[PDB]
């Protein structure tokens, strides 16, 4: 997250790390043995880190659980990124409190405007690396489709919405990938792709989670 600031120690609950020996996505919980997080972050050996804010110290609270299966969605095309959503299946429930909690799945859309919470322990330099040991967290809002077009020509799907700073200087970047944007309480977001970090009239663009909700559930339900 570059521009963003520090969440504060499990203000969170619902966010993730993908571990497969130093952490290279995020993802959300949305219920206790499933969670959702983007097709490209994909791989097999994956841990998932529940209850996590310093992803370098074990400070309590965190919950280290083996992923069972991943499902990338059968329509993802890497080339696009199109239908870049992920869920994966924890080997044993987590056990929920208030440190380690699912996020809801929306039953509409956003709108334009709508101010969320992106998170996650990605890169914090535009320009460089710098990756952080604590959860960071950005506000942005959701653009209009019109500007999210003229800033992405001909790379914008309907399964893609962009939000951010059209200025530049606060963004989601490398390593928040698959990690949440959530609104009013329900999760609308998956951190996806974008050029570059922080740079003017290139917002970041996410994957609409609003048009996947009964894929989500019914391949839950017989999984
Ligand atoms: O997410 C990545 C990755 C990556 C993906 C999966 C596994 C390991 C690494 C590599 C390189 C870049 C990114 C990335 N940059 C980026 C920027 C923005 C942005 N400008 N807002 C977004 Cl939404 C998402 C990503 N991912
Ligand atoms: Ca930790
Ligand atoms: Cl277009």
């Amino acid at each position: 997250i570059v521009g963003g600031y520090t969440c504060g120690a499990n203000t969170v609950p619902y966010q993730v790390s993908l571990n497969s020996g130093y952490h290279f996505c995020g993802g959300s919980l949305i219920n206790s043995q499933w969670v959702v997080s983007a097709a490209h972050c994909y791989k097999s050996g994956i841990q998932v880190r529940l209850g996590e804010d310093n992803i370098n110290v074990v400070e309590g609270n965190e919950q280290f659980i083996s992923a069972s299966k991943s499902i990338v969605h059968p329509s993802y095309n890497s080339n696009t990124l199109n239908n870049d959503i992920m869920l994966i299946k924890l080997k044993s429930a987590a056990s929920l409190n208030s440190r380690v909690a699912s996020i809801s799945l929306p039953t509409s859309c956003a709108s334009a405007g709508t101010q969320c919470l992106i998170s996650g322990w990605g890169n914090t330099k535009s320009s460089g690396t710098s990756y952080p040991d604590v959860l960071k967290c950005l506000k942005a809002p959701i653009l209009s489709d019109s500007s999210c077009k003229s800033a992405y020509p001909g790379q914008i799907t309907s399964n893609m919405f962009c939000a951010g700073y059209l200025e530049g200087g606060k963004d989601s970047c490398q390593g928040d990938s698959g990690g949440p944007v959530v609104c009013s309480g329900k999760l609308q977001g998956i951190v996806s792709w974008g050029s570059g970090c922080a740079q003017k009239n290139k917002p970041g663009v996410y994957t609409k989670v609003c048009n996947y909700v009964s894929w989500i559930k019914q391949t839950i339900a017989s999984n």
